[PDB]
């Protein structure tokens, strides 16, 4: 079973679709292996690049496909480049840019943490044939983080296994496994943007919703509460518009419904409060002045859904 | 007459256009039949990847074209291996990535059931000259469907048949019938979104419309059903910016539409209690006092739409 | 000159597109006509797919450049295939994806009828070289008209005629009369979510607009109305997200302006009612009392605008 | 010295981009030029399509690449075509569509004149190698531009010309200047929707804020204010979400700004007229009595902005 | 060692990705080295466009890969040319547009100084195989700077360095170091667009907003600020869906995120107003009376967070 070397390196990770689930990577794949001895001009290693690899190939130079498993769609790939040496050993060397696959929990956006994956796998060579004896991932990254959307945890972690599928051809003995290089990296969405541009005016939009029951009539308290809702209405679409398209809520789209809440249960307590009554008008002198009542209950229930 | 057996492994189904009525499968197709034996090297099955295949084909292999009926467009094809065993029967894999068209009903969105189709018939050859033996489908299903936007049903319908077209070329003997792959896959939408964060909230809004008859003052009533519509306004385009695009209206569409009627036969209401007097002012205690009737009028008129 | 018979099957007829004037084509094209005869393997006629036709040019095979008169960018070919007859006929068979070009008025939006346009004719051989002998047109059709964004109509129309161009080559006496087929399909826009969601509700503003003259007061009427001036560009607004970009106005976006106008109009004779005076509110007595006056005198100038 | 014959017939201007200066043309290059005699079979001029004319230009067929200098990204070529004549002549032939830069000047949205332009240049031959004897273009244009986005208005502008290029090899003679096609096409963009739906209602906006002035009280007279404010905020999001990008104001823009301009003036204007005083509410009763002061001057303003 | 003169032409600058940091440049690379003295017809350099390049690579012809290291995707190629000179130089020639990647800070949007970066490597040959001789950067640009969105500043930066990569292949000795051109263009964004339009009318809505002090009641004063809070919301989204997509926060953002500060600020200012007391409605007569305070209380937190 020919032993496969292997290398990848990360140049940059970006382009994250929610919706499709997918992230851009671009880098450099390195394959090694060692096949019989050849001669080369001069003795010294020899360089082939591009074009001259299938002219190599259609000679019999075995080149093996290794596909990306988790590409969703086939990769952009730059140049390729072989080198072969004497004493037997081939290697392989090329870019790529590719879109690549993976299940994509974006439930606490913009608090979410996520992880980027690689999946290798020989297209048409089983363990039997075509091995993999180790990878390198070298992520060239560090620092700046601020400026970066992301924060990389880690330092690209690793799994190299067999996989083994119970349905495919006529075969019978043990053929059905192949080898995976499975590489990951661990990433923290750098929530600031969120934190000060959405989050806090959505609060303050919430927060002065409350100063309704700072209003001296009740003409004007269930007549502005229409406008603040109005209010709600109009931050749902300006943020709508911005934010990652995704199939469930976040917790910025709870803020928002709760928000809906807030000025619909002040509605509801701004009617109740004036038609309860021992004549028809008599306001609660009570239940008017929980100004600080719900703001504070708002901030109990705030605490109670994150747990 | 050859026969001709073939497997798809679906990997993802993304990307649906609600106006074009599309959607994207990324897969393998394997397909396998038997030729006259061949000598191979060694004895052991003959691996053909990419490039190298056009070669054999250039020198006489007989590979079928297997069209996709209804891909459109010409669909991304990744690594096409070719297995030639001794014993003479091949064994083409390869892996797509397509946009495929089915009638797509969006009426009931966002509580549509669609159906997922890939349908499979050779480009020249006739039930006569090529038959399709059996299919088998794998969907590599499982989990998380909380996470995704689509939730896949069954395990994949399968139904190998005979088309028979009645207008072609020159030929009529019997070579217009071919035989046909279709592949089905149910799926059912992921509602919760658009409960949560569009219908509830509309919702809201509707109900809270209608506490403009808990005004005390004509003037108030009228006035205030402006802002109630200029609400649904803004709320209707919030949803337009988000929702998929069609060309008829859906469910939250028609709740958008009842939220306009509610608001202006609100005004009719509030107005026709005015000025339908014996004094100039009278305005219906009464029919003020429909805050109890619109609204559960408006539950009514909302169920009689379930028949 | 050669007699070339065409046939075009038309698979799908999406993605128009309103500003470059354009649409999607999904078919396969068949060109049919007669050469020397020539040896077969057996004696049945020979097929020729995809890759090996290009092989069989290079070797002297006739195949004619048939171009897209009209299309716009050259369209993505599916499979290609040829039927090499040994009575002397071949048989062209392919695949095609084409975003082709055809004036395209859309100014009763959504009310237009447009029509669908393919135009064929031989790149490099005249009318005494290569003519089009016939063409008939399939356009597999049914059902689910409410399904869908266009309504075909027609059943395809036909032209085959001489096209003259008068400045051409270093040769001057008739080779300058090229072939060509005109395919055309009919289509009416399913107008029905444009119906429920932008004329209906667009309507009831206007309509409600117009209760402004039930309001008692000056400042109430005058006030009012600029709500309803912020209504209509609200309402303007979410249309325009949704509405095709076009170089001209549509009915939707004259219903607009009549709005913007009916309310403007008002905001004069609320403000001429009151300060055409003889002290200050001297309103005249009835004038203000036009509830029915420009409402149906709105009606009017529609009407005359349909002329 | 290579007399090359160039003609052009353009047959789409399309799609411009405005914030990269770039629009695309659809059409036919041909180019024209007499090399030494060949044996064709007869003696009629021989056609070479598509494929075949690699294999033409690899057994040493002088083809030279002529440029288009001022395309971005390479162009889509159809089909292409070599018509060989036994006397020497070579007739090149082939469609392209192509997206095109120049500069673009969008200021005066939408009263913005453009000139489409193309400008062919040979990619490897000096002037004294290849130089380019005439050009004619042909635009098939006509009709209709009530449809069309743009309004075609010259029948091109046409120079062949020399360009000097300062830096190249350790060449002395006279090896550094090409020969050069210029094509010029004059266009206007057709105003009307923009003039019916974005400057009148606009127009209709401001006029009817400045009768903010004819409300009775001060209040009335501020609060109104910020009414007619978030107006014409709503107006300039309408109006962003469909004009084209750029990086400069356009006309349009320029309303929008006075828009604000005269809301902003209005308010001081109103709390002057209120608080400057010799007692506490001396309203300016003529201050306030500006109605039709500004106005005018509004419109003194605006027809200054030429000189 | 060989060594390799380059040059590249700017042609174009243009597409900046925001999201991606990516940016587009057209040009041509120029790349001169000095082979084995050759044969060519007559003695005068031999021309050898496209097609016909890969053919004389065929037999051996050394052109060696130069990798663009930041370019994501694999560019756009126009023309190639081969030019080989007798006496054994080699120049290729050749047309490019690709997307190019580069760190960009973004956060004092509009008034960022970005910089556009070209960097190149050969793929296969380390400094002691291929060296970098020389390098030059020729930007064809001048004039027009008003009508362009970005303003190049100096000239063009250049440095031909040595990059050694410390973990590669299984190669030690000395075959580690590449060299490398660096191609540096700084350029000023055209601030002036965002500075009319968009800072502009914002800084007449901020200020107008605090004329809210200027009303006499309690109720104008604080239920007008929630038309001044749905004011700068509304602004809010008409910004967002023009603004470039950034994951961090512009100056503009900080400017609304004021905004709505100064809103929320004076709700609580209205507010205390009018509850600490010694009577009931006690409006301090200086807190009142902020008018001056706040807006120049604005000026003060403004200009700080500036130093
Ligand atoms: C057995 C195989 C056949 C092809 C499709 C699958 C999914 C399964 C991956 C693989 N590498 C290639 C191996
Ligand atoms: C006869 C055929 C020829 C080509 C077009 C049609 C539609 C009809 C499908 C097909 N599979 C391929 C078979
Ligand atoms: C002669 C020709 C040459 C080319 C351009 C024209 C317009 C005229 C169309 C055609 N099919 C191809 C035939
Ligand atoms: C001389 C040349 C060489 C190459 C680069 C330049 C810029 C200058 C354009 C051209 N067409 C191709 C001609
Ligand atoms: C307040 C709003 C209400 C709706 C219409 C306007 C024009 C004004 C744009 C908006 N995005 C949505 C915000
Ligand atoms: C050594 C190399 C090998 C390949 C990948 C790296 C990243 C490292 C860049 C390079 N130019 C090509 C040089």
């Amino acid at each position: 079973p020919v032993d496969v070397s292997v290398s990848i390196f990360i140049n940059k990770i970006y382009g994250v679709n929610t919706l499709e689930q997918t992230y851009k990577v671009d880098g450099y794949i390195v394959a090694q292996w060692t096949g019989k001895p050849r001669k080369t001009p001069g003795d010294k290693p020899l360089i082939v690049e591009n074009t001259q690899i299938e002219r190599w190939i259609n000679n019999g130079l075995w080149v093996p496909a290794l596909e990306f498993i988790n590409v969703v769609g086939s990769p952009d790939t730059g140049n390729k480049r072989l080198m072969l040496f004497p004493d037997g050993r081939v290697i392989y060397n090329a870019r790529f840019l590719g879109s690549f696959s993976n299940d994509m929990d974006f439930r606490l956006f913009p608090f979410d943490r996520q992880q980027f994956v690689l999946e290798l796998e020989p297209f048409s060579y089983n363990n039997q044939q075509l091995r993999f004896s180790d990878i390198q991932v070298y992520t060239e990254n560090a620092d700046n983080e601020e400026i970066d959307e992301w924060w990389i945890r880690g330092k690209a972690s690793t799994h190299i296994s067999d996989i083994r599928y119970d349905h495919l051809s006529s075969v019978q003995p043990n053929q059905n496994e192949f080898s995976r290089i499975t590489v990951r990296i661990d990433a923290v969405r750098n929530p600031s943007y969120y934190l000060w541009s959405f989050i806090l005016p959505l609060g303050l939009i919430i927060a002065a919703s409350w100063s309704v029951f700072w209003l001296e009539s009740f003409s004007e308290r269930l007549q502005t509460s229409f406008t603040l809702m109005l209010t709600v209405v109009a931050y749902a679409s300006y943020t709508s518009n911005i934010l990652p398209r995704l199939p469930y809520t976040t917790v910025i789209d709870q803020m928002i419904i709760a928000g809906y809440g807030s000025i619909f249960a002040a509605i509801l307590l701004i009617i109740f409060a004036h038609h309860r009554q021992a004549n028809g008008v008599e306001d609660d002198l009570l239940i008017q002045r929980c100004r600080l009542a719900f703001p504070l209950g708002f901030l109990a229930i705030g605490c109670v859904l994150v747990i």
